[PDB]
Parts: structure tokens; C-alpha cells; sequence
């Protein structure tokens, strides 16, 4: 299938090239392959979702997504429009309050949930984790983004966007799931982007346009939207059978674009998520 005029993330993992806007990738679209985003939630009602996203847990008050970064998360994935994987069943983990902001225990919980609540899914073709958020180094966060992959999910986090290096982050520094860093439509390294030996992949992340609350869309920018671009990927992946959950992260650097980004630190790796579709 072909995409034209896509936003330039969906069209560079289906590149070889920067600076081309069609979207190329095989109509299956992950259909039969869950991800999990968990975030701040996920407006389900926007049409971009067309029925495929729902929210199956929340740690507060509502599961409404008064924040928008999960639903544009969310988009990134599955969106008609603006996801990677278009015919991907969608579910909302808010463990990401409308500030954006959680407890390390309740996004522990929320990976934990996960991990179990993958067994009331329908995902034959298999389950992916978005974690589009991190704090601080904690062993306890990284342990549960390393139960929720053991769990055969693929769990892929965001490196985090402090220009650091990932190791002093959390799930960022986890090294059994996907560490996810942040390049611009030049195949520069996001400004923002954490680096360093945990990462394991790059994808678009700086001004990445998906949808949001309201119905509405809008274009940010992190790691953070890095990561739905993997996660989708992976689903997208998993749905032709080219990986598994415990092996879609070394697939994806496998086949990754190797050396096209500028700005990599010494030390880390030189590979931008790539779907390798040929059409």
C-alpha cells in the first residue's frame, strides 16, 4: 500500500531516503496484532481510530485522555492517517495522569497489567508495548518493562529526551526491551534525544503529526514519539510473521537503515527503524 503525502515519519521507515512523503507499507497493517500504549490514555471516539482503539485500564478517575500525548502516541501506531500499523487493535493503559505525569508504582502496575491482561486479548498476532515515558534511573521500573517483554510482549520505551545518555533513565535503561531515540526528517538526531550503549533503535521523532484529544491533530516532538513509530512497526512486523515479540528489536536494528543519521554519539548505534517493504 502507499500512503501519499503521510507524515515524513511514516514515510522514512518506509525509506531508504530522507525527504520523500509517501508511506509504503504491506496492507495487512497489523491486523491481528495488539499494542498497548501506555500513556496518558487514548481518545478512543477520534475517527483516526475507526474502532480499533479502546481503553482497557485506568489508575485514575477517568480513562478519558485529558492530556492528548497518548492519543497522539496512540496515532502514531494505529491512526488511519498518521500510524504506523493502520489496522492494529489499539489499548489504552493510563497509567499517565492528564498532567502527564504518573508514580513509578502505578506505571510498574500499568506494565504488570499488561503483561497479564495480553491473555483477554485477541492478539494472534502477537502483543506490543508503547512506553512513551521515563524518569529517573529505577531498577523497579526497568524490572517491569523486563516482565512485561519476558511476558512476550515486545515493550518498546522512549530513550527520553533530556540529550543525555539512557542509562540514566528508566524504562529507557532497561536492555532487554527496545530503547527508542528520536531523529528529524533530515535523518539528524533529535536535539532532544537520549543516547548511548542502551539504545537499540531510532525513529522519527521530531515533529511528529498524529492525532489528539479533541478530535483534533497536532505535530510534537520526542523520543516519546519515537517510540510509537517502533511499537507500531513491530506490529506491523509481527503481523507478516518476520519477528516475534522477543526478537522484534534486534529485527528492527537488523534490518534498520544503518549509518544514514548525523549526530550519533560515539557508542551509539547508527540505526533508524525501517520497514523495509519493497512494493
Amino acid at each position: 500500500a502507499a500512503q501519499t503525502n503521510a507524515p515524513w515519519g511514516l514515510a522514512r521507515i518506509s525509506s531508504t531516503s530522507p525527504g520523500t512523503s509517501t508511506y509504503y507499507y504491506d496492507e495487512s497493517a497489523g491486523q491481528g496484532s495488539c499494542v498497548y500504549v501506555i500513556d496518558t490514555g487514548i481518545e478512543a471516539s477520534h475517527p483516526e481510530f475507526e474502532g480499533r482503539a479502546q481503553m482497557v485500564k485506568t489508575y485514575y478517575y477517568s480513562s478519558r485522555d485529558g492530556n492528548g500525548h497518548g492519543t497522539h502516541c496512540a496515532g502514531t501506531v494505529g491512526s488511519r492517517t498518521y500510524g504506523v500499523a493502520k489496522k492494529t487493535q489499539l489499548f489504552g493503559v493510563k497509567v499517565l495522569d492528564d498532567n502527564g505525569s504518573g508514580q513509578y508504582s502505578t506505571i510498574i502496575a500499568g506494565m504488570d497489567f499488561v503483561a497479564s491482561d495480553k491473555n483477554n486479548r485477541n492478539c494472534p498476532k502477537g502483543v506490543v508495548a508503547s512506553l512513551s515515558l521515563g524518569g529517573g534511573y529505577s531498577s523497579s521500573v526497568n524490572s517491569a518493562a523486563a516482565r512485561l517483554q519476558s511476558s512476550g510482549v515486545m515493550v518498546a520505551v522512549a530513550a527520553g529526551n533530556n540529550n543525555a545518555d539512557a542509562r540514566n533513565y528508566s524504562p529507557a535503561s532497561e536492555p532487554s526491551v527496545c530503547t527508542v531515540g528520536a531523529s528529524d526528517r533530515y535523518d539528524r538526531r533529535s536535539s532532544f534525544s537520549n543516547y548511548g550503549s542502551v539504545l537499540d533503535i531510532f525513529g522519527p521523532g521530531t515533529s511528529i503529526l498524529s492525532t489528539w484529544i479533541g478530535g483534533s491533530t497536532r505535530s510534537i516532538s520526542g523520543t516519546s514519539m519515537a517510540t510509537p513509530h517502533v511499537a507500531g512497526l513491530a506490529a506491523y512486523l509481527m503481523t507478516l510473521g518476520k519477528t516475534t515479540a522477543a526478537s522484534a528489536c534486534r529485527y528492527i536494528a537488523d534490518t534498520a537503515n544503518k549509518g544514514d543519521l548525523s549526530n550519533i554519539p560515539f557508542g551509539t548505534v547508527n540505526l533508524l527503524a525501517y520497514n523495509n517493504y519493497q512494493a
